């Protein structure tokens, strides 16, 4: 292992959760960068977050230059830790930036390691975003504290558009501009996303469904997902239609206003 | 294997089944050798074949070309990129 002892000595407390050892270690000391290793490639940060620690968390987010931060949320997002989200998207980095609302895969030009994993590549594909993976998590605190902050899943473009950026997306992984469409509508036709994200959200999920089965149509390799998606979609509706107890209720699903 | 034949020969076929479900675990199939698809892609076509021959244990060595093809696709679906699907379907 290249890491030294001391920075060992941090790591097994940050990632047990002792806080008076981690806070007495990242305290005046001159050595020990936080942003150092551990023996699977993690980081002190994701460490603490995998095992939910928010006194840990926080005192690590202390620190002003702290790597892999955008892994840390994505983790957080995976879990049920809202707590650890809250405390993540108050860092400074995240506050005066775009970094939230963009993917990783283009949200700049990436030289820093912000959403980062172990050494390769991003924990999760490149293309999900925060808001993506917490509405596939179907995460319903998650999604409506990432919609505050203005950070909303983009519908993608129309299969046969040909603006540059599809085309360009299009020529080199062709797949994976493929897949990223799927990972959009897998959130986008989640029931989370579906209820937290717009007024009337049966005629979304209705017009969702429709705009899924004609894809479904189109795609013809990835239509057992589309086909999913849409009966999601059509799930939704008919749980939104079964909770009426009223009959104005009823008269208000079966018409709009 | 002659000696191993005269006497005992059951507990030399199940002995044989034991090493090939050792051999056909996903654990080993992935920890045991560089290129772990060919491996598995091979091993499934080598256990299909021997439960033609043996038609005792027909279904044992079936389940196990089973647990091969099933790793070499789950394999396959963890493929995001197209490089990635471009090297499993097509070697070095
Ligand atoms: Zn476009
Ligand atoms: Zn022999």
């Amino acid at each position: 292992t290249s890491l030294t002892a001391e920075e060992e000595r941090f790591l097994d407390a940050a990632e047990y959760g002792n806080i008076p050892v981690v806070r007495k270690m990242l305290e005046e000391s001159k050595t020990l960068n936080v942003n150092c290793v551990d023996y699977m490639g993690q980081n002190a940060l994701q460490l603490a977050v995998g095992n939910e620690h928010l006194e840990v968390t926080e005192l690590l987010l202390k620190k002003e230059n702290l790597a892999r931060i955008g892994d840390a949320l994505l983790l957080a997002i995976s879990k049920g830790y809202v707590r650890i989200v809250e405390a993540i998207l108050n860092h400074p980095g995240f506050a005066a930036s775009k970094r939230l609302t963009l993917s990783p895969c283009e949200q700049e030009l990436q030289d820093d390691d912000f959403y980062a994993y172990d050494e390769d590549g991003t924990r999760f594909s490149p293309d999900i975003t925060p808001i993506i993976l917490a509405a596939h998590c179907q995460k319903y605190e998650v999604v409506h504290m990432l919609l505050m902050k203005g950070a909303r899943i983009e519908r993608p473009h129309d299969y046969f558009c040909k603006c540059g950026d599809c085309m360009e997306k299009q020529r080199h992984d062709s797949f994976s501009h493929s897949r990223s469409r799927i990972n959009a509508y897998k959130g986008l036709a989640s029931p989370a996303y579906l209820s937290l994200s717009s007024e009337d959200p049966v005629l979304t999920a209705l017009e969702l469904s429709n705009e899924l089965a004609k894809l479904a149509n189109i795609e013809k390799e990835f239509k057992n997902d589309y086909r999913k998606l849409s009966m999601q979609c059509k799930d939704f509706v008919v749980g939104v239609l079964d909770l009426c107890r009223d009959s104005e209720e009823v008269e208000a699903i079966l018409n709009g206003d």
